[PDB]
Order: C-alpha cells, then structure tokens, then sequence
C-alpha cells in the first residue's frame, strides 16, 4: 500500500496473508473455510496466516492454516489477467472472534464513487521496494469505467474495475495482490494488477468480485 496508514491491530479481520516462508500475497476470509485471492498469486504449499498484524513479530492472536487446495478461476488468463480469482481452503476451519471475522461477498455490483478500504502488506514505496510490518490501508474510490478505459486503453475487461487517485500517490502495490478492496461492507474487489504503483493517470486495476458470486458459493459449497 503506497499513502496508506496504518490500520490498527486486526482492524481488517478478514485480511489474510498467504505465506510460502515468506508473505507473498493477501487474501479475504469468506467463511470459516475458505480465502478469496487472486488467481495469479497461486503457488503451491501456501500456508494461510489469519489474525495478523506485524506480519514479523508473534503478537498471540495469529493463526497458522496450510491450505488443503485451491480453486483458480477455470477461465484466467496469465497475460490479459481477466478472471484474476482463486478461491483456497482451509484444512481446518479458521475460529472466528473479533480478530479473525469472515467478509461478506456481494448481492450487487458497487458505483463508482464508493470509497472503498483496500489493505494489505505490499510495498510502501512508488519508486522503490519496502515492504511494512504491520498492515496498512488506504481508503480509495471506484473510478468510472470510462477513466479507467481512457488509463488503459484496450486492457480492461468486464471482470475488472479501477479504484485510486488519477493524481497519483496513493495506490496498492505488489505484495498487496490477493488482498480484499471493500466497500459498503461488502468485498467488491482483489488487488490485481496496475501500471506501477501510485503512478499518475494508472489507477489500481481490481477484480470485480460481483460477478463471481454465484461461482464463489457454488464452488465452496461442492469442493
Ligand atoms: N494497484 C497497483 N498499481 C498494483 C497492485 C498490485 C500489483 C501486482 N500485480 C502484478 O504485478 C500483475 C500480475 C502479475 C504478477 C506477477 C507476474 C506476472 C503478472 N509474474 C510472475 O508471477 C512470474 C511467473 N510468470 C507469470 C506470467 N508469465 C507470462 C505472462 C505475463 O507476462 N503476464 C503479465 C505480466 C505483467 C502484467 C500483466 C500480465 C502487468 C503488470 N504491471 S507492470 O508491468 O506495470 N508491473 C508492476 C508490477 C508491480 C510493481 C510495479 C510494476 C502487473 O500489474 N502484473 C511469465 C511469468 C501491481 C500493481
Ligand atoms: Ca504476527
């Protein structure tokens, strides 16, 4: 997250980190079972972290989850990154408190104009690499589709919405890729892909998770 601020201790519940010896992407709690991430964070043997805050330092309210497997959208595409969505489950259930709290998924899509929080443990840096202990935020509005096509033209598809600042400095950043984007209590977005990060005129590109509802619960529900 570039122009964040810090949230405050497990005031973002949902947040997960999907860890491989290191963190390596975000992910949001669905229910007690199951993360939503993006499809292009998919790595094997990920071991989910719940209840986190400094990612480096054991506080006493983390949870450590191997994940038992994961779904990637059958329809992702690495280069266009259109359908950038997994789903991952737990191999035990998560317990829930007011620490570690599942994100509801949507009933309908959100408007632009809907400020939105978008978290994670991604780099901090525009031009440059650092990467926070604790989780930062930045609250962040949907841009209209039509911004967003005249920021990239030709590159975005149905599945993807912008949110950001067209002015550049504030913005999510690799490592918060997976990660949730709520807004109106709802996890409208993942932390997908951008033109660098905070940069002027390349708004965030975000998974619209809208349209993946119904596949998100018909999937945890079979698998
Ligand atoms: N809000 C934000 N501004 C924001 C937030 C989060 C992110 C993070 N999400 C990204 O990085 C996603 C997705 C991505 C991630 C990793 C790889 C490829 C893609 N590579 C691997 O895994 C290695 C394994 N293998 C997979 C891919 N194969 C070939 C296919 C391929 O070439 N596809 C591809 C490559 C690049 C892009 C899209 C598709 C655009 C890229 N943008 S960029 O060029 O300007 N660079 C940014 C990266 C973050 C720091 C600032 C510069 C992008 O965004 N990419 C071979 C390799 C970024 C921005
Ligand atoms: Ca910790």
């Amino acid at each position: 997250i570039v122009g964040g601020y810090t949230c405050g201790a497990n005031t973002v519940p949902y947040q997960v980190s999907l860890n491989s010896g290191y963190h390596f992407c975000g992910g949001s709690l669905i229910n007690s079972q199951w993360v939503v991430s993006a499809a292009h964070c998919y790595k094997s043997g990920i071991q989910v972290r719940l209840g986190e805050d400094n990612i480096n330092v054991v506080e006493g309210n983390e949870q450590f989850i191997s994940a038992s497997k994961s779904i990637v959208h059958p329809s992702y595409n690495s280069n266009t990154l259109n359908n950038d969505i997994m789903l991952i489950k737990l191999k035990s259930a998560a317990s829930l408190n007011s620490r570690v709290a599942s994100i509801s998924l949507p009933t309908s899509c959100a408007s632009a104009g809907t400020q939105c929080l978008i978290s994670g443990w991604g780099n901090t840096k525009s031009s440059g690499t650092s990467y926070p202990d604790v989780l930062k935020c930045l609250k962040a509005p949907i841009l209209s589709d039509s911004s967003c096509k005249s920021a990239y033209p030709g590159q975005i598809t149905s599945n993807m919405f912008c949110a950001g600042y067209l002015e550049g400095g504030k913005d999510s950043c690799q490592g918060d890729s997976g990660g949730p984007v709520v807004c109106s209590g709802k996890l409208q977005g993942i932390v997908s892909w951008g033109s660098g990060c905070a940069q002027k005129n390349k708004p965030g590109v975000y998974t619209k998770v809208c349209n993946y509802v119904s596949w998100i619960k018909q999937t945890i529900a079979s698998n």
